[PDB]
């Protein structure tokens, strides 16, 4: 490569939104550095003290100029988790309305889990799919990570199911939209591993978008993923993701198809197929699914609906989807006279949200520990350098 | 406004004088990786995961950015406690420069001024800085090569007739005025700092002792700075109570430079180093000229005009009184057009890499905890954000 080439490859790396060394990523590195060094114990070191003094006024200017949490007026808290909360926000200046997901830095290190958010960030920021909730901005500070997404006023499928005894025609639509959405994620080289109605959001038109990609992972050369992670609510998780708690096994995308079948069973039956009072009881039923899977006597569920569920609720080796989406798509359950796969999101959804305003939260039910002072360099902000992201 | 905030923030990453431009930011991340990558520190998971996450990335950057291996070293032209200076050929561009290496370790045991002056003087009187870069061990300053060598070399191989001394003194006066105009006092003007270009014209290099003057063009410095034979009496006495001095201290050195060119020795030479300091202090009585019918009336006057106490020293009331001096009265050059004239010694060079005018020629321990040795050097890079 020529000197000019070398200069421009480097220049374009500072401008790339997908670059690990983008001006915002680099700015994080400096912001972290200042945060993790500014303590009386550490300032004893002159290299450290002079650096902080040199970058004092500068770092403050930057901190104020860059996107901060105070740029958003919080309209309502729409969701809440261990990590932190999800909230309907209005950007004070642009007066634009978004949904913002806050993740506690202390609560992530405390819990040891610090890497999921990278996948959630990447997926939402770069999917460029009608099936994925869009990330417009990602920013941070010493306490939280912030993800500014598009607001999905239709609420989640949990809310839909809780208000309706779903007819088969609706379930067919929602399952189809999910299959399409998951295929989109799979095409990006990702497996979700915990697909549930909580992750299924509805836009202003009643169409599906997947959100909350916290359990997402990039597939290896073989479209597989290993995992030494613990399970949180097994109800929708595949037997293989449970079978591999400790990294004792790789699994492919067919694990998400299992969750699809569960989603269908729940929409038509009214309960999940492996529910048990205790959490461990659910895990047992999932494991024993060959015998634990039963359908109620009311011949309400059609032949093809019962078949698709069982096609998905089997061991991976014989599970529908093992040979790609097309065998799922070809299933007779999806045989209809309302929509075509290639034009489904352009059709009229079964439940169209009637909204009062850009800030209507009717489809959402109504609903702080700090790091200690370091006695030596601990670098609490380092696992988050490069999380900042802006759109142009 | 949102768009103002975005703009202010964007203009800061582009500014060559900004503390947070691409150069500085890339320097920080590079410093962070360097100061953390040790087995003792990698015991910390926050630290180890960060390094692992940025491994391939940091290497790509390190390879893409200007590195020392991009230059083929042609010859070591100067050497110093600080480091070495070397004639280099940039392997790709095949372009020839002089590169000044400064040992980071040897410093922790001034370069910001040297960098700024050379990178932004935009003066024919100052050696040009094209690039500045670094690594874990050294700072690198890629400057234009001055093949005419230093005035020390000229003086050592010639007996300088008055007509030549007049030229070189004049070029120095102009060069120092340029530095002064930038708000700096050289504080160590010597023939070692005076380099000659391909045409035989002067350029000042090595601004190691340069200090920015205050509001009233003064400098409060509690410690002596410079070389023993050139140090002014005021910068020699420079202490707690005193400390305060102006640009007239460089004019003292100009007189020393003239005396040496014409006489052949410095005016306060003594066998011992301490003996020189004594003579400097007693400049009123120690300044003598040999029985030399060749040192003119006006040359002797200019020397004494400069080799006096600051209060009555030529230059106290600006350059124009130095310029107006009869010593500079001539029919060869005008001050305005002087660097456009033909120099008294025009270098006869064999190639772009001729080094004939140049005489022939450990780091930090491994940290047991975070010490941040690369932090005092974040921003030194002059590559991604330069003035054009
Ligand atoms: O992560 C979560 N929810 C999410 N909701 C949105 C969203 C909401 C509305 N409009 C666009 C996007 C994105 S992620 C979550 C997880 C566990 C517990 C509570 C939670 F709220
Ligand atoms: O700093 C020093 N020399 C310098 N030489 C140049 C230069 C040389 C050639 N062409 C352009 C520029 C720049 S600075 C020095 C000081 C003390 C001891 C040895 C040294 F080499």
């Amino acid at each position: 490569m020529s000197f000019e080439t070398r200069f421009e490859k480097m220049d374009n790396l500072l401008r790339d939104p997908k670059s690990e060394v983008n001006s915002d990523c680099l700015l994080d590195g400096l912001d972290a550095l200042v945060y993790d060094l500014d303590f009386p114990a550490l300032r004893k070191n002159k290299n450290i003290d002079n650096f902080l003094s040199r970058y004092k006024d500068t770092i403050n200017k930057i901190r104020d100029l860059r996107m901060k949490a105070e740029d958003y007026e919080v309209v309502k808290v729409i969701g809440r988790g261990a990590f932190g909360e999800v909230q309907l926000v209005r950007h004070k200046s642009t007066r634009k309305v978004y949904a913002m997901k806050l993740l506690s830095k202390f609560e992530m290190i405390k819990r040891s889990d610090s890497a999921f958010f990278w996948e959630e960030r990447d997926i939402m920021a770069f999917a460029n799919s009608p099936w994925v909730v869009q990330l417009f901005y990602a920013f941070q500070d010493d306490r939280y990570l912030y993800m500014v997404m598009e607001y999905m006023p239709g609420g989640d499928l949990v809310n839909l199911m809780s208000n309706y005894d779903v007819p088969e025609k609706w379930a067919r639509f929602y399952t189809a939209e999910v299959v399409l959405a998951l295929d989109a994620i799979h095409s990006m080289g990702f497996i979700h591993r915990d697909v549930k109605p909580d992750n299924m959001l509805l836009d202003k038109s009643g169409h599906l978008k997947l959100a909350d990609f916290g359990t997402c992972m990039k597939m290896n050369k073989e479209g597989m993923v290993r995992c030494d992670t613990a399970v949180g609510t097994p109800d929708y998780i595949s037997p293989e993701v449970l079978k591999s708690q400790g990294g004792d096994g790789y699994y492919g995308r067919e694990c998400d198809w299992w969750s699809v079948g569960v989603f269908l069973y729940e929409m038509l039956v009214g309960d999940t197929p492996f529910y048990a009072d205790s959490l461990v009881g659910t895990y047992s039923k999932i494991m024993n699914h060959k015998n634990s899977l039963t359908f109620p006597d009311d011949n309400d569920i059609s032949k093809e609906a019962k078949n698709l569920i069982c096609a998905f609720l089997t061991d991976r080796e014989v599970r529908l989807g093992r040979n790609g989406v097309e065998e799922i798509k070809r299933h007779l359950f999806f045989k209809n006279d309302q929509w075509a796969w290639e034009t489904l999101r352009d059709t009229v959804a079964p439940v169209v949200p009637d909204l009062s305003s850009d800030i209507d939260t009717s489809n959402f039910d109504d609903l702080e520990e700090t790091f200690p002072i370091p006695k030596a360099f601990v670098g609490n902000q380092l696992p988050f350098v490069g999380f900042t992201y802006y759109s142009n």
